[PDB]
């Protein structure tokens, strides 16, 4: 019926074009309230955001999902704020991502699931702004504590009916272990998607993960250190690949008759303060679209390669709806 | 000559009798306003709090420091709350502790000594409310990001005349290190507090940085895991000496030369994430006096020893005045 983002629920007819792994601000939790002067200011970072948004919107983008977990430096207000002023939905998400506190690593599952519930069910915060997406992360195979987090997340979800997004390192095949955990709790495949998908050549991998009901992330289309290979922070966060790699995989997937299973999106943001401490200049310096990027650059790119236009309007409109619209099947 | 607090700058006479070293929550940043249930309720803790503090007060104590820093989940807006409702004056923190996020570990001694002159100079988040004092931590020898943790809270110190206090252990002789990267740095001996210095009976350790001018924190006197030794976190966080083995160091830098160089502490909460979920209670089994114990039951431990009321009105009340009064010397 309906979904929820930083403004309140939506019907999800109102979603529209939907962008499903970007970032308003990828931080650590509190970090933006303690020292905002690292980017820029608090207001300098929202009129970004704004900008961004805005331009993003022009080129026909409805909605985004912001994937910031907690640990991530969500905030969630920043989030309604910049939602209010570009016009543009936004769904934010709870979970854990690579950087969990102290505070969070000594949960057990069953205290993280009743964390996960409470940002879902209760709210984020004092807020009262509700999570309608949950992000879990893993990187190679998974540590311990991991192992609780996608536990945690496939109960929060199986209660709820708000699906679970990953991060994953595809080259070393991440998807298939989160898939296995995923479905020892009885998860189904539908409520899932295997996000960084696009970091691989391996397109067995994703056809095998596609084939049993997962969703794909194909979503760092724009992320490329070409041209900079010598900067250790972007060579580790983009990689050695072109967009156009990248955003062929979209076009092999789909002729492997699995258009379905595929979200797209940039996984841009407007602040980042856990790289080099420039960062984000360097970003977007490699893509001065922004989350523009995917309908400005990667739907012409991909129309120009033989892609139906009903093609690319299911992946963008079609998919990510019966991705959020709250399900367990 | 005036030391800042939750509730402004106050005169060294108002300080009054100072505890230097206490929590009204340890955590991690952003995790008590992510998940207040995890205390109960925020008000659940800010009630207890205010019920701690107006006990300690009327054991005699007028001022708490609270060392809590940024990662170690200082909530300062908490700290001002508390305070007035108490009326106990409350002396906030920077630096960091030893659960730094990634968006601090990436930064440079450069930009953690703009951070910390920031939560001096400017306030802390959005509050205006500015630190009266720098905690920094080792555990053993320090990570090449412990050591720009430490020069960059020296030079912050040194361009404020506001003083450090860490964190130690003890047992592995941190405040050696401590000391040479400071004094490297060419910041005062007396600006500094070496602390959980009770966690050892070394006198020789000790009395080697006391020699050097250093002050030294006995802060955790009611720390004992005797009784309850299979309790895993206990014992880790209490260690197996009892109070009065802790609380007679005093005693023995006081025979040594060395009273004006003691502060003493309890290292008290009010709430706890960093370990087990029940910690807490575990602690309050402990020791159900909480801050009152220094006032309550080590002041009179100390005078039923021949330590006249001079001397531990020095410790008490002297000490922490000459201590957090801003001064390069
Ligand atoms: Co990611
Ligand atoms: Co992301
Ligand atoms: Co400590
Ligand atoms: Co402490």
């Amino acid at each position: 019926d309906r979904i929820n983002t930083v403004r309140g629920p939506i019907t999800i007819s109102e979603a529209g074009f939907t962008l499903t792994h970007e970032h308003i601000c990828g931080s650590s939790a509190g970090f933006l309230r303690a020292w905002p002067e690292f980017f820029g200011s608090r207001k300098a970072l929202a009129e970004k955001a704004v900008r961004g948004l805005r331009r993003a919107r022009a080129a026909g983008v409805r909605t985004i999902v912001d994937v910031s977990t907690f640990d991530c430096g969500r905030d969630v207000s920043l989030l309604a704020e910049v939602s209010r002023a570009a016009d543009v939905h936004i769904v934010a998400a709870t979970g854990l991502w690579v950087d969990p506190p102290l505070s969070m690593r000594l949960r057990s599952v069953e205290e993280l699931t009743q964390f996960f519930l409470r940002e879902i069910q209760y709210g984020i915060e004092d807020t009262g702004i509700r999570a309608g997406i949950i992000k879990v992360a893993t990187t190679g195979k998974a540590t311990p504590f991991q192992e609780l987090v996608l536990k945690a997340a496939a109960r929060a979800s199986l209660a709820t009916g708000v699906p679970v997004t990953t991060h994953t390192a595809a080259s070393q095949r991440d998807g298939e272990q989160q898939a296995a955990i995923f479905e020892s709790e009885g998860l189904s495949p539908s409520r899932v998607c295997i996000g960084h998908s696009d970091d691989t050549d391996d397109l067995s991998y994703l056809t095998a993960l596609a084939a049993r009901g997962y969703l794909i992330g194909l979503d760092q289309i724009p992320y490329s250190a070409i041209g900079l290979e010598d900067n250790a922070s972007a060579s580790v966060l983009m990689g050695n690949r072109s967009w156009q790699t990248r955003a062929l995989l979209i076009k092999a997937l789909i002729d492997q008759g699995y258009m379905k299973q595929i979200l797209v999106s940039n996984d841009w943001l407007f602040g980042f303060s856990l790289y080099v401490t420039n960062i984000m200049d360097v970003m977007d310096r490699v893509n001065p679209d922004g989350m523009a990027f995917i309908p400005l650059r990667v739907i012409p790119f991909l129309r120009e390669k033989g892609v139906p236009q009903e093609t690319l309007a299911g992946i963008t409109v079609t998919n990510p709806a019966r991705f959020l619209s709250p399900t367990l099947r």
